[PDB]
């Protein structure tokens, strides 16, 4: 089975699609409209959506590594690598409407503490989407557990499985364009 259900963004602009278990984090620390950061109790995992404005010329695979050491160079993270990419084409528009490009990057940095001796490995996977409707340059953020469970390979039959790529692709669809109501003077 595979539902869908659109919530209503910026009075009905944008459509994000995501079933139960996905829920805000605004009701427990301040979130400006612009953006948007959902958690799964379920599995745990993180999902953040932010919205920018295109700088200079940076887009596509550009934007990913671009945005990227801006996030994981800035913040922490002193050992990153580079799995692969994945192109988002037109396609990968669910509702299909107006998307000018897309990109993946997923990879892993080494995020330090004040210690600097402590080391974490997180499975981040980020999308960058630009739209030409202003400008536009939309980032996305997953937060996972890296593979490489030993001994236990997790759950066999109990507990909910470990959400994949499946979900993830659901998330960047969450951004059907059904009523373009922030096109006019909005």
């Amino acid at each position: 089975m595979e539902p869908t259900r659109d919530c209503p963004l910026f009075g009905g602009a944008f459509s994000a699609i995501l079933p139960m278990g996905a829920i805000d984090v605004s009701d427990l620390r301040p979130v400006p409209d612009n953006q948007e950061v959902f958690c799964h109790p379920v599995t745990d995992q993180s999902l953040i959506v932010e919205l920018l404005e295109l700088q200079a010329h940076v887009r596509g695979e550009a934007a990913a590594r671009y945005h990227f050491e801006d996030v994981g160079g800035v913040q922490g993270a002193r050992a990153v690598h580079v799995e692969s990419v994945q192109p988002l084409s037109l396609e990968n528009l669910a509702l299909r409407g107006r998307c000018q490009e897309a990109w993946v990057l997923s990879g892993k940095q080494q995020i330090a503490k004040e210690n600097q001796q402590v080391a974490k490995d997180v499975t981040l996977h980020q999308a960058l989407l630009r739209l030409p409707q202003y400008q536009t340059d939309l980032l996305l953020t997953f937060n996972q557990p890296p593979p490489d469970n030993r001994s236990s390979l997790g759950p066999e039959n109990l507990s909910p499985a470990p959400w994949s790529l499946g979900d993830f692709e659901q998330l960047v669809t969450s951004l059907t364009l059904h009523d373009p109501n922030i096109f006019g003077p909005q």
